[PDB]
């Protein structure tokens, strides 16, 4: 995706904690 760019919890990818090497 990498297109929302609001508070990240809508997809959690910007938290990185689980290996989510993606942007919201």
């Amino acid at each position: 995706l990498c297109t929302y760019k609001v508070k990240p919890k809508l997809q959690r990818f910007k938290l990185y904690f689980l290996g989510t090497v993606t942007c919201p």
